[PDB]
């Protein structure tokens, strides 16, 4: 089975893109990236940054997750990230999803041993 870790990755990582500019990125993404199954996932959020870089969040500005719990970071700088929500005309099957795109302090949740990201808490 699919590590937290990993389903952080496939959930919130675009390290090939530098942003989302097309209208039809979530709905492209939300299905490659297998958040259609069922259901279609109402939010996520995906990052365009390195791999390496968002690891390296787990390292930065410790700060609270949105639940109150302490194993959250904030990355100090803005990092670029396209939000995907489920839109007020979406059916599943045919899960439909507005792109937005903009440069947010990313917080993360990280847990383990690698210390790695394992939840998208939030963004600033």
């Amino acid at each position: 089975k699919e590590t937290a870790a990993a389903k952080f990755e496939r959930q919130h990582m675009d390290s090939s893109t530098s942003a989302a500019s097309s209208s039809n990125y979530c709905n492209q993404m939300m299905k490659s990236r297998n958040l259609t199954k069922d259901r279609c996932k109402p939010v996520n959020t995906f990052v365009h940054e390195s791999l390496a870089d968002v690891q390296a969040v787990c390292s930065q500005k410790n700060v609270a997750c949105k639940n109150g719990q302490t194993n959250c970071y904030q990355s100090y700088s803005t990092m670029s990230i396209t939000d995907c929500r489920e839109t007020g005309s979406s059916k599943y099957p045919n899960c439909a999803y507005k792109t937005t795109q903009a440069n947010k302090h990313i917080i993360v949740a990280c847990e383990g041993n690698p210390y790695v990201p394992v939840h998208f808490d939030a963004s600033v």
